[PDB]
């Protein structure tokens, strides 16, 4: 009946509106390195950050799960800050990111001496049941990715010790598929090593443009994400037109039940600030909180999605994953 | 004249008997992320980071060269507090380690944003004659990493960056060669970029057994570092008998003025503590600050090198590396 929040326990049938995968701080694995040019600026960070939980509260959001990885900054106590000034609820994550994008090498030193699995599950355990350092915030979630096309024998590792911690502790999956690529092959793999389908959130499923994919992932049971509307301009990657044309094929065919949606925003940069060049810039300009609220809910309204469709993906279907 | 070190610029004429390659702290990337099994308890560390420091003093030791890279949890302020606590002069360095085991998510990211090697650049500037981080403390060195049998094209921006920053500065570059490669690649890549051969130290050359590869990278008037005795074990690394032998060939063919010795020890480990395996821990038993001074010195006394020579490698050779 309870979910560990930022601010401690929280009842599952007022999580409310909930926008599944948010980032309130980011950064590359790397950005620790580039701190004499990139400082941290803590009270402006926190300005944006309370200023995007605002905009979401001004669209009826009470929930937001911040995936953010171990290894890509995480900062519980900052999250808590944004938390106890606004009263949204904010559930972190614990986990890495895939070998590509991720901090590998210090998992991979114990993958050599043979306990990395035991020391994962071991950290899983630790910041879903006690807490993560000496903040005394629990993850609410745990955070598992795959790179493009396979699924490694490193992220392996993480998968295996959160079907483990999953059967000990009941908690949420959410996953980032890369590239369009591996969804219905994490499914499959969490489950057959134990893991509960009811709890299992593949995300990044925009990425793909193709219905039959998708199917594909669904008939294992479990929920998927279209959850980064506004990310848009690179040669590989599906436009929004793209998603939201995806998007209502499966809800033609009844798939309401299994959909959530998002964003994946990155509302504060770790590191040295950047500014994006003048085409890509340009295409990434709806990459914001409230693109599915102005833009893209508007959108699907006007093809014939009902209210009752568009409340199960943001209020019922939160409500029903992190309910036992 | 000046050498800056973490409590400032110390007389380059005042460094004494230095090792050139030595860690007080190191963590492989992706140790923060497992801050709650595995954090920092920065006063035991710090008396262990004595413990070691003292056990230098013990052979006349003055000054330690500590390369660890800016993504592998460099601390100058720690190292500050080890060099006042002991009265030991501390040079610390800027830098990212190679591909295969640093962090790369970060200028990998920089580099579609086509600012990296401009933004490595400033950064080595910053941190050789501003300051790092919430400090005044500058690095001493600029400390630069390879792939084995490659350098990549994310490891060659550092590369040039540092030739840049080397050219303008005068700082010394130190350099990580992986499993005994590219040794006169990294000198021939630096002095194309305008890099000053008697300001670079080729690191890790202990790695490689055959004296026509050491001699191919000496012909560049570069130093060589022998800075892993005592690491010991895995494929396919050499053991301390065939650094010896190697060190010993190179020796009695004149090229003292040419080579510094280290171990590269981690006298603290960042994340989780670990235990090796027995058959490797008896192989990795003699990894410790005191082995070249306590074993490898009376070897090499009794094969016929004098206390001048051995003197050249840690007085005269740091020396004439640091000076104009
Ligand atoms: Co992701
Ligand atoms: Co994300
Ligand atoms: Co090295
Ligand atoms: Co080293």
């Amino acid at each position: 009946e309870m979910v560990e929040t930022v601010c401690g326990p929280v009842p599952v049938e007022q999580l409310g509106k909930t926008l599944i995968h948010e980032h309130f701080l980011f950064g590359y694995p790397g950005f620790q390195g580039d701190v004499t040019r990139g400082t941290f600026r803590e009270d402006e960070s926190l300005r944006v950050a309370v200023e995007a939980a605002e905009k979401m509260k001004r669209h009826g959001i009470q929930t937001v799960v911040d995936p953010t990885p171990n290894d890509c900054g995480r900062n519980p106590a900052f999250l808590r800050r944004v938390a106890e000034e606004t009263g949204l609820n904010i559930i972190c994550a614990t986990g890495y990111l895939y070998e590509g994008e991720g901090a590998p090498p210090y998992f991979q030193f114990r993958r050599l001496l043979g306990t990395a699995e035991d020391d994962i599950y071991d950290m899983f355990m630790a910041e879903l049941t006690e807490g993560i350092a000496d903040t005394g915030i629990k993850a609410g979630v745990i955070k598992l990715a795959s790179s493009k096309g396979r699924i490694t024998e490193y992220e392996k590792m993480f998968f295996r010790a959160a079907a483990r911690a999953q059967k000990e502790t009941g908690a949420v999956i959410i996953t980032h598929t890369q590239e369009g690529t591996m969804g219905p092959e994490q499914a499959a793999y969490l489950l057959e090593h134990g893991a509960d389908p009811k709890k299992i959130v593949i995300g990044h499923m925009c990425g793909n443009t193709d219905p039959d994919y998708h199917r594909k992932t669904l008939a294992y049971g479990v929920y998927i994400a279209f959850d980064r509307f506004g990310i848009q301009g690179m040669v590989g990657a599906p436009t929004d037109e793209e998603r939201v044309r995806t998007l209502l094929a499966l809800l033609r065919d009844g798939y309401e039940k299994q959909i959530m949606l998002s964003h994946d925003t990155v509302n504060v940069w770790l590191g040295r600030p950047f500014t994006l060049p003048e085409p890509f810039a340009e295409m990434m300009k709806n990459w914001h909180v409230e693109h599915l609220f102005v833009n893209i809910i508007p959108a699907l309204k006007n093809e014939g999605i009902r209210d009752e469709v568009l409340e199960q993906m943001f209020i019922g279907n939160p409500a029903a994953l992190f309910s036992a």
